[PDB]
């Protein structure tokens, strides 16, 4: 639990390129958000491994003054990396810019219950919320605290050279090359740097990445290729961590016959999930038994299940009165989706009254020219909003709240089941004491109606050298965390 940084360095192999800058307002790329876990802090952060809240820039737990105003006090002594002090003006600014529609940041959608954020004094910030909201503490992690005097001297420059208060400071970042960190010696939070320098090499090529681990070039690598996991097990820990990240089956619920729940259920029953897991993922996935993956703390198995069953799939199609079902399955370009989609196709074409064809597409082209234009019937695509949070409201709302997905994408919002889901989401966050029952009820509606519903949840394989690193834990998301990790 104590490790001296001096003398120690960490080299890691990351799989995803740099694709966004490092400003927490706009940084949504996997490598950038993982970097920012080390560079920035929220008032409360979510542990990257366990996803539980911990005090970061807050000095103590939120003072919920009444049901609707929270007081938060800043950690005394906290400074940004250029030496200046983290002030309550920076806190207010960080929330205001994310909340400012002009800046069109992605992260504004996670905190819409917040009416105002104002500095009470030099140490205490006040949050006034529109409606009561019992997951308030959990959402603070999405808003990294940025130094306003540095940001407004040039937002694009800040983006390329981020200054935060986290335990690691940004040194440099080169596309397709490396990201370099160094310890923040004036950090006085709970996860101090245990090494003095840290380098993430971008190793997009799978063979190069495994080679880097095998040779001892890096001590840890993300996104281990499935087949190489066992050769790496001779000298390294290799762990496949259950992720919320999933492959979903989405239906245009306003196109006949996919407006019929029984047709949607039948296409689930027709898929041999066990065989897709074996062939495609070499075991590194699990069939959905709920909206959540089964290792989620809130997981409860859904009352509708879709275990492989061709004869039930045929019966429901006859029950739906289907004589001939001819349609096109859209799939994205991802290499593992290109292995899935053919298996899914031949499963559906094995049905007597069903004929399907596949059009593999890019992602912006699958959404723009097809899904947004309503010009589609069935879409299999990946998604993982757990990178932004772990709570049931965030995970359910991402796909089943607002007009983004249920109105304009899978067109299920004119239905009576939808209105009940909305009623239940709203009522889950009014007060925690009905939260789990309402969330599980909405999941049971979703799993029965199956407008957008996971097929499998992926396991994410990470490899690391336990002889070289201390307390390293793999992530149930994309990325790598070295918070609390040191060298032997």
């Amino acid at each position: 639990s104590f490790s001296s940084p001096s003398g120690s360095t960490i080299e890691a192999g990351i799989a995803y390129p740099i694709s966004t800058g490092f400003d927490p307002l706009t940084s949504s790329g996997a490598s950038s958000m993982a970097a920012n876990l080390h560079i920035f802090e929220g008032l409360v952060d979510l542990h990257p491994v366990t996803r539980q809240p911990y005090l970061a820039l807050a000095a103590k737990e939120p003072e919920q003054k009444d049901d609707l105003t929270y007081y938060i006090s800043l950690r005394e002594g906290a400074m940004f990396h250029d030496g200046s002090p983290v002030t309550t003006e920076d806190v207010v600014y960080s929330f205001e810019r994310v909340l400012d529609p002009a800046k069109a940041s992605l992260f504004a959608q996670f905190i819409p219950f917040i009416a105002s954020v104002t500095a009470l004094d030099d140490n205490v910030v006040e949050f006034k919320l529109k409606y009561p909201f019992a997951l308030f503490k959990e959402r603070l992690t999405i808003i990294k605290i940025v130094p306003k005097h540095i940001v407004e001297a040039g937002q694009s420059a800040f983006d390329a050279k981020p200054i935060g208060s986290g335990p690691y400071k940004f040194v440099s970042a080169t596309k397709d090359d490396r990201i370099v960190f160094e310890a923040n010696t004036v950090y006085n939070g709970h996860y101090p740097a245990k090494v003095e320098k840290m380098t993430w090499f971008l190793l997009s090529d799978d063979a190069a990445r495994v080679t880097a681990q095998e040779s001892g070039r890096v001590q840890a690598i993300e996104s281990v290729p499935y087949l190489d996991a066992e050769r790496l097990k001779r000298k390294n820990n290799v762990e496949s961590v259950q992720s919320f990240g999933l492959l979903f089956l989405m239906f245009n619920c306003e196109k006949a016959p996919f407006d019929n729940p029984k047709v949607r259920q039948a296409l689930h029953y027709a898929l041999d999930k066990q065989k897709l897991i074996d062939i495609v993922f070499l075991g590194n996935a699990k069939a959905a038994t709920s909206y959540l993956q089964d290792t989620h703390p809130d997981y409860v198995k859904a009352s509708s299940q879709y275990d492989y069953d061709k004869a039930k799939a045929e019966k429901l199609l006859a029950e739906a009165g289907i004589t001939n079902l001819t349609f096109q399955l859209l799939a994205t370009d991802h290499a593992w989706v290109k292995e899935c989609a053919p298996l899914i196709l031949e499963s559906w074409n094995a049905l007597s009254v069903v004929k399907v064809t596949l059009q593999h597409l890019q992602s912006g082209a699958l959404y723009s020219a097809h899904v947004d234009k309503g010009a589609y019937e069935v879409v299999i695509a990946p998604g993982d909003p757990s990178v932004f949070g772990n709570d049931l409201d965030l995970l359910l709302s991402w796909w089943y709240r607002g007009d983004v997905w249920p109105k304009r994408r899978f067109r299920w919002a004119n239905t009576a089941e939808y209105h009940e889901v909305q009623k239940l989401l709203d009522e889950a966050i009014k007060n925690p004491a009905g939260s789990k029952v309402a969330w599980q009820k909405a999941i049971n509606i979703i799993a029965e109606q199956v407008p957008l519903y996971p097929i499998i949840h992926r396991k994410l394989p990470t490899a690391w050298n336990t002889k070289k690193l201390t307390d390293f834990q793999p992530l149930p998301t994309t990325g790598l965390s070295f918070l609390g990790v040191g060298r032997t």
